[PDB]
């Protein structure tokens, strides 16, 4: 069993031996049971393959503890799971994005007024708190000032525990019921009619979604599902901070951005996606005997596909280890070369259905970072882990000297 390698190669793990065996696959022991790893676009379209492969029993229970919530979309399979992907889709649309975004772009704003004063912030600390408060008004969840932070530290929790052993995995397992207790009242009020919510907004829509039969969701997996969209908008939070690093690490691409327009932030945004590390991989269940690449995928064997890998393959990507944005100029656009929300289609799979979401989100703050304000990047550690699941820069990203620009 390599599961403590894995614990200590990270997001490397995979890649590391794919290349040492020069194959695209290899077998493991992880995590208890048998495994495949594999790594490659064309690997990434076997495993959205949902004839040949299922989420159900794929999810460790800690995952399901910490992250994700048991028995959630992340592990459903079939018409079920088509069924309560579409609710998630149809709150993540382009309106959406949009009213993310400019809600983000209100707050950036409203925050200079205290920036400037204080000279010196966290990133991290100030885009966790920006983000909760927003994703709640957005979905309508109620939240005060005085919980603000609180809520905020306990998505972070959930989030960064994902991938860890010890008390930052424990962080993750207190954190998340209490979360679930907190937003399930909601569902219970809301389908009470004691609180206010509004239809076509994630607190309404979960509150009062209709499985395939007809039913409600029990309020704990309603308000396990509202969870899987207010826990990831603030774990937008990692991207923004890697977005501004990218931009300390590699000043040459702030005046081709102050120059630009959404083009270029566009491309920024999206080489901070495919160059940085956050989900390593995703794992799967073989739901059948098949053959693929000359090896025989035995039913019940668990399968890791490599995000960061595939994300990094030369054979998809001129010079993957380098921060170049201009990469996206005049490039096709594929479900399966670039995953790091998943492959595929989202209507037909597991693939992360807020992409826009994070896309638009991390374009608007990074146009504040560029246009809004001046600052400077003090003494600091900026190092980040390729160990560590998930990674962040030490530091946070501390920036001082800020000045309404
Ligand atoms: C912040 C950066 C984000 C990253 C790195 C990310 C990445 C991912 C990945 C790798 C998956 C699984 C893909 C698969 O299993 O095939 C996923 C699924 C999912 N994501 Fe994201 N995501 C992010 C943001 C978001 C946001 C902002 C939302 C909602 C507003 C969201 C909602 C979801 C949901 C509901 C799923 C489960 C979909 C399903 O099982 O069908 N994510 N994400
Ligand atoms: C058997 C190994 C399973 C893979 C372990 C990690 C699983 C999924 C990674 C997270 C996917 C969604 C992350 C988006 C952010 C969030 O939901 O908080
Ligand atoms: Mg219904």
């Amino acid at each position: 069993d390599n599961s403590l390698t894995l614990l200590k190669e990270g997001y490397l793990f995979i890649k590391n031996r794919t290349e040492r065996y020069n194959s695209d696959l290899f077998q493991a022991r992880l995590l208890g049971k048998n495994f495949i790893c594999m790594t490659g676009a064309e690997a990434a379209k076997v495993f959205y393959d949902t004839d040949r492969f299922q989420r159900q029993n794929a999810l460790p229970k800690r995952v399901q503890k910490s992250i994700f919530g048991v028995n959630a979309i992340h592990g459903m399979d079939g018409s079920a799971h088509i069924h309560r992907k579409m609710l998630f889709l149809s709150l993540m649309t382009p309106p959406h994005q949009k009213r993310l975004a400019e809600l983000m772009t209100e707050e950036w704003k409203a925050a200079v007024t205290r920036w400037e004063k204080a000279d010196e912030v966290v990133l991290f600390e100030e885009a966790k708190e920006i983000l909760c408060r927003v994703a709640c008004y957005w979905a309508g969840v109620p939240l005060k000032e005085t919980e603000v932070k609180e809520r905020a530290d306990d998505f972070i929790d959930m989030v960064d525990a994902f991938g860890a052993v010890g008390p930052r995995h424990w962080k993750g397992r207190r954190a998340r019921p209490r979360a679930e207790e907190w937003i399930e009242v909601m569902i219970e009020d809301a389908r009470a009619g004691l609180l206010k919510t509004t239809s076509g907004t994630a607190l309404h829509e979960m509150a009062f979604h209709t499985q395939e039969d007809g039913s409600q969701l029990d309020s704990r997996m309603a308000a396990i599902e509202l969870i899987n969209v207010l826990r990831p908008i603030v774990a937008i939070s990692y991207f923004l901070v890697f977005s501004a690093l990218a931009l300390h690490e590699h000043p040459k691409y702030k005046e081709w951005l102050r120059s630009g327009n959404s083009r270029e932030r566009e491309m920024f945004v999206q080489e901070v996606r495919r160059y940085y590390p956050f989900i390593p991989f995703l794992g799967a269940l073989v739901k059948k005997d098949f053959v693929w690449n000359n090896c025989e995928f035995k039913k019940g064997t668990s399968v890791l596909l490599d995000l960061y890998g595939t994300n990094h393959d030369p054979r998809l990507w001129d010079h993957p280890d380098e921060f170049r944005p201009e990469r996206f100029a005049e490039r096709e656009e594929n479900l399966f070369d670039m995953i790091p929300q998943g492959g595929g289609h989202a209507e037909k799979g597991h693939r992360c259905p807020g992409e826009g979401i994070t896309i638009e989100v991390m374009k608007a703050s990074l146009d504040f970072l560029v246009h809004q304000i001046e600052y400077d990047v003090p003494e600091q550690s900026l190092h980040y882990s390729l160990a560590r699941m998930p990674s962040l820069p030490e530091s946070g990203f501390v920036m001082s000297g800020i000045r309404r620009k």
